[PDB]
């Protein structure tokens, strides 16, 4: 750890403080990740999980009751560029191309049995390149001073919210689905403040789930029979003025059985894609 200098603190989570450092061996800038103390074995194998559309894990550095994650460091993240084009939008073939990227690293994520779990703008970040990758994959103590942010469970996906353990890939679909709506109309698709408000979101723009659309919803541990019941509504009315094409796709990633969900793979073969491009986003750093 002593071959870290730190630059700047970047910012802060749940349970560990992220940091802009050099490598003073390497010469390399990086982002180091700091949490203060099955867990190290888990995080070796991310460091098997290599993808152009993943941020590299460069090292794990344990040392007697601090981690350190040491990581690429990139300027920039999406969270942050949606806010700076929120004037004028990201154009649509950058948003095609950053929804084709995370879709080829939840390709890969998931077919190595890899569940990212929290995808949210803040944790995909962007370079000059057009790239755009999956960071903060989702133990230790807990920050005192984290800040509670209003975005949290926004993404999260319902069958989650409605207390399955067990949850599947899809719950990173969902997310990625919120994530793709927010890029189109410039706001949050389903901005929760809580769980309940979250799940009632939800139920208001998509409907309230019922054994005829869910299999099995009723059964759910957190479901109950008076949960209010909300007409779905049209998707023309959710995500204008996205073309056809995208709004059936987004409408296969936000199917609420986890089991009738798009999965990465035969999301990346949908009709949207055909002319996918790799634009470069115009980025101030
Ligand atoms: O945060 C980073 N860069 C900042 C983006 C916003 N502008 C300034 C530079 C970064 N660069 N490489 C990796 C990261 N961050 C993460 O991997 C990460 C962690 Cl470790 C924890 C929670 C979220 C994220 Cl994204």
């Amino acid at each position: 750890m002593e071959n870290f200098q730190k630059v700047e603190k970047i910012g802060e989570g749940t349970y560990g403080v992220v940091y802009k450092a050099r490598n003073k061996l390497t010469g390399e800038v990086v982002a180091l990740k700091k949490i203060r103390l099955t867990a190290i074995r888990e995080i070796s194998l991310l460091k098997e999980l290599n993808h152009p559309n993943i941020v590299k894990l460069l090292d794990v550095i344990h040392t007697e009751n601090k981690l350190y994650l040491v990581f690429e460091f990139l300027h920039q993240d999406l969270k942050k560029f949606m806010d700076a084009s929120a004037l004028t939008g990201i154009p649509l073939p950058l948003i095609k191309s950053y929804l084709f990227q995370l879709l080829q690293g939840l390709a890969f994520c998931h077919s190595h049995r890899v569940l990212h779990r929290d995808l949210k703008p803040q944790n995909l970040l962007i370079n000059t390149e057009g790239a755009i990758k999956l960071a903060d994959f989702g133990f230790g103590v807990p920050v005192r001073t984290y800040t509670h942010e209003v975005v949290t469970l926004w993404y999260r996906a319902p069958e989650i919210l409605l207390g399955c353990k067990y949850y599947s890939t899809a719950v990173d679909i969902w997310s990625l689905g919120c994530i793709f709506a927010e890029m189109v109309t410039r706001r949050a698709l389903f901005p929760g403040d809580s769980e309940i408000d979250q799940l009632f979101r939800i139920f208001r723009t998509l409907g309230t789930p019922d054994e005829v659309v869910w299999p099995g919803v009723t059964s759910m541990p957190d479901y109950k029979p008076s949960f209010p019941k909300w007409a779905r509504q049209d998707f023309s009315k959710v995500v204008p003025p996205l073309d056809e094409d995208g709004r059936s796709l987004l409408s296969q990633m936000l199917h609420y059985d986890p089991n009738k969900r798009i999965s990465a793979k035969a999301a990346l073969a949908h009709p949207f894609f055909q002319d996918v491009t790799k634009p470069v986003p115009h980025l101030r750093l």
